[PDB]
């Protein structure tokens, strides 16, 4: 189901549909030109930015669904249709860490950089930092496994010494984490997003609700319990087995038509919990997006928001000249930092009423943009065809063309025009307005 090179691709009328619950799936030539490497072109720098894999859900959404399907087990008098298997599904799903599955998906991403950078990767080793979360560290060294392997297979490699994760940045409330949202006091006590998902919640859960009570008659459920069995589905199946081959039962107690409400209820939770549609959210991607324009640059980090001084500073946990970076981290930063850069400056602000699909939002989805073992990548390249550095940004293989520069059709800028695009995240934003 799951390959290197197009990701997830087993029943796409469900499994793309999960939002951040859906496992990645290629997005090449998809409301984009081809992301090939263009004619004439040698890439000089890339920067992977990498989800975490699929996961168990956390310990206390864990305890949440457990909980609901122990009462529906103790309530209902009946299991009928396709809710028949509730009567003897036995609820085993771990908490937080990566599946099996969510392993794998790391393994191929770290192929799938290697085989796309190979004219680079040969000599490169990739400088490599990871947020402080257990799934984010084992992802990042599931990701090198995968990056070694295709370099040992590659008699043209010259430089097999392999890479280490060589910071691991603490999620703290207190620590200035770029690949982690957490120290702006006053963005960590947001409410917009859950009461936005809520009230979208509230207008698709009601018939679901109905139904599912029909078929188990003696049980009560709420919205939030509806939202509870659509997420088993992604959970289940990235758990069950250990290549995601089997759709959970639970997948098909909801129609494509629900389907594609709940992936827009993820689309909602993101855009308005640390996209465009926060108001700041895209102030939490403005450290990495100044860390991207040292590394493009090759000069110091200016930044005064989610950065840390003394780990910029130093040249063992900051180099400016690796050529290769890879950073492991967590959908609701990368949304952010994808906002910071401007990636989804054609994208209206999400009506929190109607479904939009991702092409009425330029290409903007929870499972679009942050699946399971998303990835984004950002290309320096010298081109033949210009004096100047181009930079291009791809997400899940998307070419995503970029803002706020002189955009050519391939979706690039000079890398100086770029930068001075940037002039947001340079000034630091509306960060202020956290303290
Ligand atoms: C910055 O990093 C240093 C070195 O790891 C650490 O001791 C310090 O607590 C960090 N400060 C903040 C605010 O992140
Ligand atoms: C949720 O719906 C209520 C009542 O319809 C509305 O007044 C409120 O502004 C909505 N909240 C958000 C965040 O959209
Ligand atoms: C099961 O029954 C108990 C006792 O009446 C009730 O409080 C609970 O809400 C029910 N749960 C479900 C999911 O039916
Ligand atoms: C962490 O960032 C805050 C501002 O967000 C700043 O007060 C602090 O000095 C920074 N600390 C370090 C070590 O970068
Ligand atoms: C993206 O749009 C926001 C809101 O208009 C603006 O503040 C920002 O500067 C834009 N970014 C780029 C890179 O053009
Ligand atoms: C490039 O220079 C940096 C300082 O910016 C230093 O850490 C190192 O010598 C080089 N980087 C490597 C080896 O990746």
């Amino acid at each position: 189901c799951d390959t290197v090179d197009l990701g997830y691709q087993c029943s796409p009328a469900t499994s793309h549909l999960w939002g951040q619950y859906s496992p990645f799936f290629s997005l090449e030539d998809e409301l984009s030109v081809s992301s090939k490497l263009p004619k004439d072109c040698r890439i000089t720098l890339v920067q992977v930015l990498s989800r975490h894999g699929a996961r168990y859900p956390t310990s206390s959404k864990s305890k949440k669904y457990k909980k609901l399907v122990t009462a529906i087990q103790a309530n209902a008098t009946d299991f009928k249709g396709k809710f028949a298997f509730l009567k003897t599904y036995n609820y085993t799903l771990g908490a937080d860490d990566l599946t099996p599955f969510g392993e794998q998906q790391l393994v191929n991403s770290g192929i799938k950089f290697y085989q796309r950078y190979k004219a680079l990767a040969r000599s490169v080793v990739p400088f490599i930092r990871a947020s402080g979360s257990d799934r984010v560290i084992a992802s990042g060294e599931k990701f090198i496994e995968g990056f070694q392997q295709a370099k040992l297979a590659d008699p043209g490699a010259t430089n097999r010494a392999a890479p280490a994760i060589s910071v691991i940045i603490p999620e703290s409330e207190t620590f200035n984490n770029t690949l982690d949202h957490g120290v702006c006091t006053k963005f960590e006590a947001s409410q917009l997003g859950d009461e936005v998902a809520a009230n979208f919640t509230a207008l698709f859960a009601p018939d679901i609700r109905a139904r599912a009570e029909k078929h188990l008659p003696g049980v009560t459920l709420t919205d939030e319990d509806v939202v509870s069995l659509m997420d088993m589905c992604s959970f289940d199946t990235v758990a069950r087995t250990s290549d995601a081959s089997q759709l959970s039962p639970f997948c098909q107690l909801f129609t494509h038509n629900e389907w594609k409400k709940y992936n827009y209820l993820q689309s909602l939770g993101k855009y308005y919990g640390y996209g465009a549609g926060n108001p700041l959210g895209p102030a939490q991607g403005i450290g990495f997006t100044n860390e991207l324009i040292a590394r493009l640059t090759r000069s110091p980090v200016q930044d005064h928001t989610s950065t840390n001084s003394t780990l910029v500073s130093n040249p063992a946990t900051f180099p400016l000249n690796a050529t290769m970076y890879v950073d492991f981290s967590h959908d609701n930063s990368m949304v952010s930092i994808f906002f910071a850069l401007g990636l989804y400056n054609g994208t209206e602000p999400l009506s929190r009423t109607s479904v939009e699909s991702a092409k009425e939002l330029d290409g903007y989805s929870a499972s679009w943009v942050v699946p399971f073992g998303a990835r984004a990548y950002f290309e320096t390249m010298q081109c033949k065809s210009e004096k100047e550095p181009l930079v291009r940004a791809l997400i899940n293989d998307r070419v995503v063309p970029l803002h706020g520069c002189d955009v050519d059709k391939l979706g690039r800028c000079k890398l100086n025009d770029f930068v001075k695009g940037l002039s947001w995240a340079r000034s630091g934003g509306n960060w202020g307005e956290c303290f």
